[PDB]
């Protein structure tokens, strides 16, 4: 229970929410992509790795969004995927369009 209660939290209390892990190289691409539409304000970024349950963690974001594997990026409590899912929403404008329903861009 008290794993799901804090994963919940930070996905809840943060419109854009990233679960990463150290020197993680598509994290940080996901993550700088994010930075650079200005969601700073809007972002909540959590390494799991440096966590004592940390398989719990990845485990719970499995169920959620059908992968362990970081980063895992969720809008406004919807699920984005991975970085992988971030550049195709990217490049296809659905990113923008997400953002721009959130109030996030003009
Ligand atoms: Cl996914
Ligand atoms: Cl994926």
């Amino acid at each position: 229970e008290a794993v799901k209660k804090w994963v919940n939290k930070i996905i809840e209390e943060n419109i854009i929410a990233v679960f990463a892990k150290t020197e993680c190289p598509y994290c940080i691409k996901a993550i700088s992509i994010l930075k650079g539409y200005n969601l700073n304000s809007h972002m909540h970024v959590e390494n799991i790795e440096k966590n004592p349950d940390m398989a719990n963690i990845q485990a719970y974001l499995k169920e959620l969004t059908g992968k362990s594997s970081v980063p895992r990026i969720f809008i406004n409590k919807d699920v984005v995927g991975g970085c992988d899912d971030l550049v195709k929403e990217n490049d296809e404008g659905k990113l923008k369009e997400r953002l721009q329903k959130l109030g996030l861009v003009n």
